[PDB]
């Protein structure tokens, strides 16, 4: 079996993407953020403190004839940006784009941090990293992908994110009309639970390609591109008037500048991020300083190929027993 679902940016800056997901019987449709950097499926629900809910669609287990409380199970998660949430655990039927899993763990939020409460368009997260990162205690739970793997035609899913436009998550098959050229595959380390790989280098604009190993994670759940300070400094040095701002918390640049492209290496292939993808617009309304989409990973501890990078490619997440990541131009 296969599944296919359209994914839509939540705002005009592509800050995040939501995908409709059917939970329960009869279906309750929620718009979830598909996150290859985490491994919990959690949702706003009828159990969430009512003051922490501001326009989200909520899952109501009491209206689902297939929902079962997972007795004694709890969950608690903290994200790399300081976000957090926690609650209890149901099992229920979950369908994405025609692909159905029964007995999926649905983590029901009793408490959510303020940054989820303010994002009215995101009803929850659907984690697609490896199940070793799932936070359910005492019995760890499997991801939607891990539960579906058995019945998929091929144990893969693909991410085709759009630039200021809808895109597609496909489960179980590779759409060979959605990319150009060949897919280059590269090895994944699952040792920290992430889709972790090693990029073979970079170039700024039409500069020379610098061969250098950059280890990092493919994370659809992270908006920007976070790279080592030496790389990020070499990129912004080509933008007249760009500077790192401690009050803003990253590199900013004059909104009137044109940004160079950024190339990253996948084995011997090259993925080019157009300069326009790196503009995240004014730091505040009316400002002439704009926020950069490539920032340093020094304060984070790991390099993150987030949406800025992934939306420049067709990306295959191959969850074969030896996992790999595939990249193609599109
Ligand atoms: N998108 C999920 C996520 C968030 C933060 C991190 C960090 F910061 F721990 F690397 C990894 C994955
Ligand atoms: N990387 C996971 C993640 C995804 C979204 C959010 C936000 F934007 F909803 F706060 C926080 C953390």
């Amino acid at each position: 079996s296969t599944g296919s679902a359209t994914t839509t940016p939540i705002d005009s800056l592509d800050d995040a993407y939501i995908t409709p997901v059917q939970i329960g019987t009869p279906a309750q449709t929620l718009n979830l953020d598909f996150d290859t950097g985490s491994s919990d499926l959690w949702v706003f629900s009828s159990e969430t403190t009512a003051s922490e809910v501001d326009g989200q669609t909520i899952y109501t287990p009491s209206k689902s004839t297939t929902a079962k409380l997972l007795s004694g199970a709890t969950w608690s998660i903290s994200y790399g940006d300081g976000s957090s949430s926690s609650g209890d655990v149901y099992t229920d039927t979950v369908s994405v784009g025609g692909l159905t899993v029964t007995g999926q763990a649905v983590e029901s939020a009793k408490k959510v941090s303020s940054s989820f409460t303010e994002d009215s368009t995101i009803d929850g997260l659907l984690g697609l990293a490896f199940s070793t990162l799932n936070t359910v205690s005492p019995t760890q739970q499997k991801t939607f992908f891990d539960n579906a793997k058995a019945s998929l035609d091929s144990p893969v899913f693909t991410a085709d994110l759009g630039y200021h436009a809808p895109g597609t998550y496909n489960f179980g098959f590779i759409d060979t009309t959605a990319y150009t050229g060949s897919i280059t595959y590269t090895a994944v380390s699952t040792k920290q639970g992430f889709w972790e790989w090693t990029s073979t280098g970079y170039a700024v604009g039409s500069g020379t390609f610098k061969s250098t190993s950059i280890d990092g994670i493919a994370d659809t759940g992270t908006t920007l591109l976070y790279l080592p300070a030496t790389v990020v400094s070499a990129y912004w040095a080509q933008v007249s008037g760009a500077k790192s701002s401690s009050s803003v918390g990253g590199y900013v640049f004059p909104c009137s500048a044109t940004l160079p492209s950024f190339t990253f290496g996948v084995g011997s292939a090259r993925i080019v991020i157009p300069g326009d993808y790196i503009d995240f617009g004014p730091i505040s309304t009316g400002s002439s300083s704009c926020f950069g989409g490539i920032q340093s990973s020094a304060g984070i501890g790991i390099n993150i190929f987030g949406d800025v990078a992934l939306k420049a490619a067709f990306v295959v997440f191959n969850g074969a027993t030896t996992p790999t990541l595939g990249f193609a131009s599109k």
